[PDB]
């Protein structure tokens, strides 16, 4: 994939630089692919300054490469990608900070700009000039914040293209790793102070429902999810690192009870997903692994229940809704070693 700076010199990173994107086209295939990259966040000044100095890459494109390997989802190769293998691809680096909320600009007060949910649609009116305008179906995707983001501007996307004239393009959803529980720790504030920092940005029924000053609640699935009118598959390990990171959680009965307690809630939250895959693994993302093919629920792999959402979206074997019952991480003979 190549590296694209945005032509719009306004849609910046944090540090004011332009935002971007990689791309690879397949001028044989009407689909496209738009994978959002993650990595945490920050919320206020001292924090955001300690991420410029250490992870300078999500907050600036003056050292982004002029290219980027495909993998995972976004390979080329039918044997890494059973999927899409034939899709146009596109990588949009996440330089944000915001979870791809932010609509915030720098200026004399404000020393970073917040600008996720603009980088996105400015992506998409560039790329209409280079053959998205004849696509048929959009693929949104991401990866933890990534995959939160998706949640966050799916439906932005698909009023984007409907005002601009292109009704025929289908948009979908794929949120990996980004479905998380506000739940008691074993040992939301700071989303809440970075709304306000970032000036973020919700979907407007989620908006109508919690109302100013609880946006906050739009971030977290289970919430945010009923409100949608897009088609979005969520995939999400039942034991998600992130989840425990933010838990607490580093066996004895208590410790025990609690995470067999927190496989039981993520399960029920996914009862009514019509789309769904959840391993029953201790593990952090997957789209994008070059392994992804791997893992299997109920005999089922990744890509094959991918696959047969596009068929249910136009079944026999070739099932959608695949979520684990047994309750212990790597109860799943087939997670991530
Ligand atoms: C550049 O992006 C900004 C922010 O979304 C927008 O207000 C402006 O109209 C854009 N400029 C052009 C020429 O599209
Ligand atoms: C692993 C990662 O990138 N995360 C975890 C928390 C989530 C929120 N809110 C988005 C950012």
């Amino acid at each position: 994939l190549r590296l694209h700076l945005l032509l719009n010199t306004s849609v910046t990173c944090n540090d004011g630089s332009p935002a971007g994107y990689y791309l690879k086209e397949s001028r044989g295939s009407r689909r496209w692919l738009l994978f959002l990259e993650g990595g945490w966040y920050c919320f206020n000044r001292e924090n955001c300054d300690s991420r410029y100095d250490t992870m300078r890459r999500l907050m600036s494109s003056r050292d982004w490469p002029r290219t980027r390997t495909g993998t995972g989802i976004l390979s080329s190769q039918p044997e890494e990608n059973p999927y899409w293998w034939n899709a146009n691809m596109v990588f949009i680096p996440y330089c944000s900070s915001d979870v791809w909320s932010g609509a915030s600009s720098k200026s004399e007060k404000n020393e970073y700009a917040f600008m996720g949910a603009l980088i996105i649609q400015e992506v998409v009116r560039e790329l209409l000039g280079r053959g998205l305008s004849g696509a048929k179906v959009l693929l949104l995707a991401g990866s933890s914040a990534g995959g939160t983001g998706v949640l966050l501007n799916v439906d932005r996307v698909a009023e984007q293209l409907e005002k601009l004239g292109y009704p025929a393009i289908q948009v979908r959803g794929l949120a990996d790793s980004g479905w998380f529980l506000d739940n008691k720790q074993y040992r939301t504030e700071a989303i809440r102070r970075g709304i306000r920092y970032w000036n973020g940005v919700v979907p407007e029924r989620c908006r109508r429902q919690f109302q100013e000053g609880e946006e906050w609640n739009c971030f977290f699935g289970y919430k945010v999810y009923p409100t949608l009118r897009s088609p979005v598959f969520v995939v999400q390990w039942l034991f998600d690192e992130a989840q425990l990171t933010v838990d607490n959680v580093h066996v004895q009965e208590g410790l025990r009870l609690y995470i067999q307690n927190l496989g039981r809630e993520l399960r029920h939250t996914l009862k009514d997903v019509p789309a769904s895959f959840a391993p029953a693994c201790l593990s952090h993302e997957i789209i994008i692994r070059s392994h992804w093919t791997d893992v299997q629920v109920k005999g089922t792999s990744l890509p094959r229940a991918l696959h047969c959402w596009d068929r249910s979206l136009h079944l026999k074997g070739c099932p959608v809704h695949l979520v684990d019952s047994c309750p212990w991480p790597h109860c799943n003979p087939s997670c991530p070693t």
